[PDB]
């Protein structure tokens, strides 16, 4: 699975390409997925979830992504740091 091409279409429009929130991404209160502080406060299990079922008001991904997909794009999310 590609999911950097993956990330880049469906979830850049927030975090940026490289995981740094953009002016779009800020001001929906993203956070900088580049982080390491931020990358440290959250699990892989939690990462899995937020993308599956959405997180405070955002959408769930898991009409749009596969398990598969999902799974690559929190593999993915982690190698932005
Ligand atoms: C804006 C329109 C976004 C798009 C498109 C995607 N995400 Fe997102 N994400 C956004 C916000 C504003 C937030 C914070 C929400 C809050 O209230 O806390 C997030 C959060 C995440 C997280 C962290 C989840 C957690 O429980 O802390 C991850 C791992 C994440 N987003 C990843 C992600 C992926 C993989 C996306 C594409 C499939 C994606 N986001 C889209 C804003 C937006
Ligand atoms: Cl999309």
């Amino acid at each position: 699975i590609d999911a950097r091409n993956l990330f880049e279409y469906h979830c850049a429009k927030c975090h940026g390409l490289t995981g740094e929130a953009n002016k779009r991404g800020k001001a929906l209160k993203a956070p900088d997925l580049c982080d390491p502080g931020w990358q440290n406060s959250k699990t892989d299990k939690e990462i899995l979830y937020s993308i599956t079922n959405g997180k405070n008001k955002m959408p769930a991904w898991n009409e749009r992504l596969t398990p598969e997909e999902i799974e690559a794009l929190a593999r993915y999310v982690r190698k932005l740091s």
